[PDB]
């Protein structure tokens, strides 16, 4: 351990996974996908009670890196699409499957896939200078991260559409109101308050946390995986299109 | 098919800026939906579904969004009596709701004033709902001895939480625009004086987005769910047929 | 004829009142049985509307701690299996109740008495009511269908702070998060709720019952399956080191 694009630390029964490309506003590139997956696969097995994701610097994440498309393979755009789809599908699935309580500490602006995944977390704490933006249809794409299913359930289809289809950008307050964020904190004391709270959580009976989440999450996974898959076919097609 | 605007008796249907605008137009009768308007609304959507607008809006003329079903749809009695009137109204309603379940473009309600009954329950099928601060929402079904429809027995609990949906479908609490926005039914409320302006500016923008992206995105959200909604619709209609032949309705 | 409840019927409203105010209305083995018999009764009688409420200062403190300590001939193995069967059957009554069901939350609520709220048709609370499900704190898993209903009602984000991390909600929070229908100031709480309920009871009776039926029926089979699953996982949690 061992990471180029992340900083993975483990203290107090809390594994903290920190995006670490602050220069590029924590954009998620092909390597970071793989690293995130390995970090979660690792934290799912270790003996931490609780797993956090957060961003280094001013951004939570700007979502997918624009350079994941431009690197072109031997089978042309046909194969790059199919390869990205496979990777994405697998990537989302790790979140669907993660067995321990998973928490997002949103430290600043979030975009794209980093936002859509938030529907799979167990809690989401945000600073009052975080924002949430999924401008999919602006860039000719469809939703992913299961968001086509989770976001209507969480926000109401009325509010979900303004965001997935019309690309409205939410403030932390709005996102909290619309169910996406668990709580907002003023920026100055953001880091302190979350961590105090997380530390307490990590002191709760460990199998109880793991089993409780199991009961809430299990019955629902098969559906999510099927949504993931469907989302990915539609996304593969969207990438080979004139509008993208 | 049609060129810029379509000939209807109870509606005004126009197409401008990749937006198809369907307006209820019986402002004298608070835009009450009568048998003819049902048919026209279906033909209007069928049209908007096939033309080359990006976005479809539903709105009311005058002060009301709609008062819901027209009371005069019951009194016009056929040769088979109330038995057949009920069966016919149940068939029409089922088919009518179905159009909304199946509509493939983004569908938006511009609620310019008080909405009632079917005009409210159908809101659970829309993609956005923008309301003026003097819009209200009211579904007093059980008060007139009836059961819910528009898929609202499924969508309203999902959207509002069963706790809040019941005060509305079962106990006929009327909501203000702000309440309805808070409870998930309305996307956004606007002050009346600037309501029309604001909504249309925003809509014009939306219409400028990549057309196939909007259509495909909606499809991904909406498709896996239709089969269930059609089932709910069907079930709501049988239960409603029954309710119309009962003592509590008269 | 009830030991732990007070069941009355007036104005087409059946009122079921928890009545162990000395013990903060804790639900013991007997009260489970009585609540079931009371509902089974109210389901068949000619009331339009059924209310649950608490005597005294508490709505309910949830399960009584003395339901575990009374030990049977088959040891902890059988106690667990019996409690699981009872609980499953008990929750089922709420899943199945056919008339409109309303909780008048007069004060603090805990545990099973909170989780069941996801099954009610309305929930009116006094501004001094609170809602707390500290399951994982006592090494247990959720029940009352709450592992399914609470994410649907509150959003998984907010449901988790409650079922997994045991955050205690105030009535205002609970109302905001979708759990409670409306909050009333304590001084006029009783008055206001009953006025409203008396009105509701004057609505066309079959319309109420049929409307509820249309909202609720398609959804029961799932809830029963959730209830069952929740109970097996709970049985296991009782035979564990963390409990
Ligand atoms: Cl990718
Ligand atoms: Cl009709
Ligand atoms: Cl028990």
């Amino acid at each position: 351990m061992g990471f180029e694009t992340l900083v993975v630390t483990s203290e107090d029964g809390i594994t903290k996974i920190m995006f670490n490309r602050p220069k590029k506003k924590n954009a998620i590139n092909t390597e970071m996908y793989h690293e995130i997956m390995r970090a979660l696969k690792a934290a799912s097995k270790d003996d931490s009670i609780i797993t956090v994701l957060t961003g280094n610097g001013d951004y939570y994440s700007s979502g997918n890196d624009l350079t994941n498309f431009t690197d072109i393979p031997p089978g042309g755009v046909e194969e790059k699409a199919k390869n990205n789809a496979v990777l994405l599908r697998e990537f989302v699935g790790c979140f669907i499957d993660f067995p321990k309580p998973l928490i997002a500490v949103v430290n600043g602006p979030a975009v794209g896939i980093s936002v859509t995944l938030l529907g799979l977390f167990d809690a989401v704490y945000a600073s009052d200078r975080a924002t949430f933006h999924t401008p999919f249809s602006h860039l000719g794409q469809s939703p992913e991260g299961c968001s086509s299913y989770t976001f209507p359930k969480i926000m109401s289809p009325a509010k979900a559409t303004e965001m997935l289809i019309f690309g409205k950008k939410l403030t932390a307050g709005e996102a909290c109101a619309q169910g996406l964020v668990t709580e907002v904190f003023p920026d100055s004391t953001f880091q302190k308050e979350v961590w105090t709270r997380l530390k307490a959580f990590a002191k709760l009976p460990p199998n109880a946390l793991r089993i409780s989440k199991e009961v809430i999450r299990k019955r629902e996974r098969e559906k999510l995986h099927a949504v993931n898959a469907e989302e990915c076919n539609v996304l593969q097609g969207r990438w080979l299109s004139d509008e993208c």
